[PDB]
């Protein structure tokens, strides 16, 4: 599934992410732009042979399961496949999870890199939330 802007951020809102770990749902809706353009379903192979999952990019070498990344880890328990569901909730429970682990949301790059110190209020600005 392909979100609209306001549409994601409504349902990361539904789901909890709204301050989650003080991180305001633009931060998400940022994040989830240039990880995946809003698509649910988008992988991405990584150097290592990791692969990175769903709106999120969340990473096979941590946390979750895809039967292919030697050594890795599943801290989320789950198929990366959950990943790539319509629905978000595992996406959102492993965003959860993962922005609580220490580094907060620079453990994905592209929001260090793109959306971090930003404007990202503009993401939810219009919506109706
Ligand atoms: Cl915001
Ligand atoms: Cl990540
Ligand atoms: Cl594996
Ligand atoms: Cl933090
Ligand atoms: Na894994």
């Amino acid at each position: 599934k392909v979100f609209g802007r306001c549409e994601l951020a409504a349902a990361m809102k539904r789901h909890g992410l709204d301050n989650y770990r003080g991180y305001s749902l633009g931060n998400w809706v940022c994040a989830a732009k240039f990880e995946s353009n809003f698509n649910t379903q988008a992988t991405n192979r990584n150097t290592d042979g990791s692969t990175d999952y769903g709106i999120l990019q969340i990473n096979s070498r941590w946390w979750c399961n895809d039967g292919r990344t030697p050594g890795s880890r599943n801290l989320c328990n789950i198929p990366c496949s959950a990943l790539l569901s319509s629905d978000i909730t595992a996406s959102v429970n492993c965003a959860k999870k993962i922005v609580s682990d220490g580094n907060g949301m620079n453990a994905w790059v592209a929001w260090r890199n793109r959306c971090k110190g930003t404007d990202v209020q503009a993401w939810i600005r219009g919506c109706r939330l």
